[PDB]
C-alpha cells in the first residue's frame, strides 16, 4: 500500500522551547517494508491554536529518525491577540527512503513560550513512490 | 488513473449551522470503477474569507456519503476584523474505499453565524493507492 | 520516478504587480520523459510573510509553460498590522501533462505593493499519474 496515513483530534497541551512528537502523528516505514523510493509526506493541522504573551505562534517540522527534513510556523500578528484565532498549517515535504529512514513523524515547537493546541482533527501523511 | 480532482472559482454566499456541500467540490469514486483500496484526500481552500459580526470564521470538512471524516475551521482573532483578510485553508485526510465509500466532497459550516466566501479558485484532490 | 520535489530555504526581496517566478521552486517534467497522464502538483509556502502600507498579502500561483493553471492570497486583516505574522499557505492543482506541459513552477505577486518575504523551507511537489 503506498498511501501510508496517522490521524489525531487533540494533544495534551504543552511549550517547548525545542521541537517535541506530537503524540500519534507518526507513520513506521520500516514497518511497512519500505527501504528505498521517496515518500511525499504532509503535516496538516488545519486548526491549531496557541496562547502566550508575546506575539504567539507554533513552529511544526516534519522529522525522521535522521531529524527534522522540513519545518515551518504560523504567527498572529498582534502582541496579545483578542481571541488566539484557528490558523490553518500545512506542510509537505519530499524525503529519500534510500538514505535510512525507518520512520516520519510531526513535531512542534513554541514560538516566543506559546502553549500548543490541537483539540481538532490533524494528520500526518505519506505517499511512496519508486523509480 | 490514480488522480481524481474537481475545481471551482467561486460559490453563491451562503450562512449555515450544518455542513453543506460546497458546490462542484465532488469526486465520484464508484463511478471511476475503485471500489477497494485507499485515497489520500486534499482539500485546498487557499482564499477564503468569514463575513461576520463575532469573531468570524469557517468550518470545513471532508464527506463521503458516509457523512464527515474529517474537519477543521479557520477563525479571525478579533471579534469584528478591520478587513476580513485571505485566510488559507486545507484539510488532507485518508480514507478506505473498501468500506463503501462512492463520493467525495467538500463541505463548508458558518462559525459563530459567519457568511461564507469563495470567489477564487479552491479544489478537492485524491490519490489513489492499493496493495 | 513519479515524485518530484524542489525546496528552498529562501528568497530576494521584491514587490511584484504581475506573477514573477519563486526562484527555485521549479520541476523540469520535460527533463524527467513525463509526457501524458497527470500531476497532481502542491505549492507549500509554510512560513511567508508580506510587509506594506495597505492590508498587505502575498498572490501564490502554480504555472506552468501554459501559464497559471490555479492561484490564491493570504491577506492581513488590519491594514498595517502590529507585526506581520507568518500565514501559512497551500496550493494544490491538477493538470493534464498531455495538453504539452514542460515545466511546473511556483510564482508570486504582491497585494497592494506588498514586499514578499521567504526566509525559511518552502516546496513545490508533484505525483504523477497515468491511466
Amino acid at each position: 500500500m503506498p498511501l501510508l496515513s496517522a490521524s489525531i483530534v487533540s494533544a495534551p497541551v504543552v511549550t517547548s522551547e525545542t521541537y517535541v512528537d506530537i503524540p500519534g502523528l507518526y507513520l513506521d516505514v520500516a514497518k511497512a517494508g519500505i527501504r528505498d523510493g521517496k515518500l511525499q509526506v504532509i503535516l496538516n493541522v488545519p486548526t491549531p491554536y496557541a496562547t502566550g504573551n508575546n506575539f504567539p505562534g507554533i513552529y511544526f517540522a516534519i522529522a525522521t529518525n535522521q531529524g527534522v527534513v522540513a519545518d515551518g510556523c504560523f504567527t498572529y500578528s498582534s502582541k496579545v491577540p483578542e481571541s488566539t484565532g484557528r490558523m490553518p498549517f500545512t506542510l509537505v515535504a519530499t524525503i529519500d527512503v534510500g538514505s535510512g529512514v525507518t520512520f516520519v513523524k510531526g513535531q512542534w515547537k513554541s514560538v516566543r513560550g506559546s502553549a500548543m493546541h490541537i483539540d481538532s482533527y490533524a494528520s500526518l501523511s505519506a505517499i511512496w513512490g519508486t523509480a
